[PDB]
């Protein structure tokens, strides 16, 4: 039977060597850190946070495989397979489905000015070919046309608009809404999201769980205080270059967090003192 | 000199006061009093926010704005909080309106960010400082970065902010950086998210017709009945969505006509409520008992 | 030829000098208006647009500026009165006034601040026209919408200010007999070859001579020389933008012995920290 | 070669599985040069549906286009990609085929810093040793990029004529090729050394006259051809530019195939309007 997809997920980070090749041992450690240290429900694999759009197809497969290998059978797995290359997307979708990922997701085709019908049929084509459940990333009338499909089970919701989130939550009580803005987890929780996916949950998963639980449980003031504490972290990490900095924090716990893939630059050492201070203040 | 002025706290829910006009764009004073009183008595709101965007303030001449301030003041009792929006691209006008509202006893002034031209931050800062300087009243600014907010809030008479930016990350940063300043959110459709974000209150045009629900959202959310708070936000957003699609100011005033209020017309160039919307409006009023 | 083209030419968007209390300095205003015509050699004045700090003024001040500008120039000089306002009663009042004064046309900024519908924008123009019976220049809305506005016999043209040369070309093709005056001084040469009938600019108060050469040279196919003057004009425009356009333009005018006064607050005065850079600009281009 | 002149942003025909049609592609390449009379081909740009391709299809496009045209034809290889290893692999491959210059889109999607954008360009240059054409960014930053002797110019696509004028006089010895077909005459009088465009695949003769006549001071006749060209560009845009431009080529007996999904094919509800355009302008 299919797992329940509600929960909190680490948007999985990927460690690279000097030549932009995946470091499999570090990747394994990052996946395990998300589940075993940060106590999260699931991995969201090959999203933006994993520098996925910097990868070739064979690299994306290697990440899908290492992540699955790293976690137990009860860990929820969502495979972001979106690409401007629909043939690649279908091939990654099939491969991830065959590995047993619980659901696929796919970024809105981007760069070019695709029409809505082009966007809709890119999702439907991926579904036809893979037969896996799908999570999308649009007017309400358009969401409806997408959500009308039984295999589009939900949306990874990342646009910062709470009026549109509310309208969608209302219109589609039967669909999974997983929010993607860590810095607004508490507002997303009270807006009825079914969970969230975040890159900072790799280092701040415990506080994230409390915000989500406390807010649902009606303890708003304490959830909001933890949102304050979390946003210090998020703001700091953002100002230092978010991917390298998150991986520098993980490096600090003994994980082989490697480098970002160029053209991303590595963590700038002039930020080291400010980062050490953050780690100490929030015991990261 | 010797009079004991009631120094009101400015927390709570405020109607952004709507204004009824005749065919020549003149203020219908008697409809205004009705609208002001609906807000306080029927809608059970804490205060009136006067001569904001909602009151078609930027369509008015200086005399009409003074007129609006006087009539809203007349129409309510001494327990009602009053904030006077006095912002204008004409700073002399803003100072004039600021003095006149303060003399009437308005509890605070507010002023929109100077607009149209690309003013620098130094110019926006000094607009606010010049109005405060000439009126000596407390001032609520509009939303500018956190560092600039810090310079602004370092003025003792800038007591708070009418926050309309749809950004809950910046709202949270502001709430944390300035725990002792007043924050009133201006997005009716996100009142529940503002509340759990620690706003002190809210100003809205739809509170003229949905203030009872608005209060329930505000209270239930703070009491941690968040599920019930949100369900009332769903309902409210049904309303707000509908009225936005028909033209917010005329439609809101058409909802007040139905209560027997003399809601008149919007000022041109605003067009009247289009009768082609009449049947959907009637249906919305019916389902939500407005 | 069409009578819609009567108002072709090059216009100073008239600057206004104020005292410390935001009051109009009438004599310096006269000097600015005369400088535009006599020194800069322009065809006309565009009076009470944004450049004149119009939206900072009360109704009486806008009338004052309309009156003095008109008094300062001869009957040969072309006059356009920007009367647009969020207050349509004010707009109509200013319109009648400017018309009775003998202004050749009215113009009006697109209703702003609120999200007005197109139908609301259109009837704002239509109400001004009906109440004033003057010719009207609109501001830049799709071509289908332009087609609707330009069907009014009293809407003679557009003061075109969108940075978009595809839309302009489309407009110029679709309305060969309407007036098009461009409002971007830094793209005058591009507007010219795109068939504009003229231009309205704040920088022509200090650089109207180069501007006329750009316009004439480019219409004459002397594109290289015309472009070289745009390079010149763009050093000037870019420099002045970096220092605060209205106070800086007025400072250049003070350098010529004109009583240029101050910007109206909340605009701040020329910041002395730009003094050396400005002087360097004035000497380089002989301004 | 001197890089001045007019280039077709090369279109690519696909079959229903999104595989390159090599014969139609050779035909498209040759139409640009022989029929449209252009100086060169801009290869694997956005117009070629490049960003929908895998690495092997991109190589395939570079090879076919180069083998399709004479030695005297100017060739620029767009190799930009979010995958820098891929960009560098493509840059080496296109360089070894003999492309006269590389170009690379600005790294996109993620909020890259300027330092990241800069060194992406410099890393590609370092590894390929070919000349590079950047995409467009402040003047102080252009200066940092153009300080590099191998960064020989910019494909300028943002229709801001203030910034373009600023760049032209700041960098009078660098190459500037504009990317907006609908504003070619404004670009020409602003001193561009040439242009790259998708619509030049069907309308390259008018475009040459616009370029030439405008520089000859025959400004009104240049502008008239721009009116005519903008009727075409407008129409083509309203129907879906790439499938429509390819449909125009198909009218000429070329095997113009299909767009790669998720682009959809030409919608036949547009056929009559397209027929009338082709008749009106002899396309
Ligand atoms: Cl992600
Ligand atoms: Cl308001
Ligand atoms: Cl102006
Ligand atoms: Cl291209």
């Amino acid at each position: 039977h299919n797992k329940d997809l509600k929960g909190l997920y680490a948007a999985l980070l990927v460690p690279f060597d000097e030549n932009g090749q995946v470091n499999e041992q570090g990747l394994k450690q990052i996946a395990q850190n998300a589940i075993e240290t940060e106590e999260l429900d699931g991995l969201y694999v090959n999203g933006s946070s994993g520098e996925n759009f910097l990868l070739n197809t064979e690299q994306k497969k290697q990440v899908f495989k290492v992540a699955k290998e790293a976690v137990g059978d009860k860990v929820k797995l969502i495979a972001q397979v979106g690409s401007l290359d629909l043939n690649e997307a279908i091939e990654l979708g099939k491969y991830a489905t065959e590995l047993g990922y619980d659901a696929l997701s796919a970024v809105t085709p981007f760069y070019y000015p695709f029409t809505f019908e082009e966007i809709r049929d890119y999702y439907f084509d991926i579904i036809e070919a893979t037969q896996n459940n799908m999570i999308i990333y649009i007017s309400i009338e358009q969401f409806s046309e997408l959500f009308n499909h039984e295999k589009i089970v939900g949306v990874k919701y990342t646009a910062p608009n709470f009026f549109l989130l509310e309208r969608i939550r209302k219109a589609f009580p039967d669909k999974l809404i997983l929010s993607g803005f860590d810095e607004m987890l508490v507002q997303a929780t009270i807006s009825g999201v079914d969970g969230a996916i975040g890159s900072t949950y790799n280092v701040n998963g415990r506080r994230a769980r409390k915000i989500f639980d406390l807010a649902r449980q009606g303890q708003i003031q304490e959830a909001y205080q933890l949102q304050h504490d979390s946003n210090d972290i998020i703001e700091t990490v953002l100002s230092m270059g978010i991917y390298p900095t998150l991986k520098e924090i993980l490096r600090h716990r003994g994980i082989d967090a490697g480098l970002p893939k160029r053209p991303f630059k590595p963590f700038n050492e002039a930020h080291r003192q400010t980062l050490d201070q953050l780690i100490a203040k929030y015991d990261l």
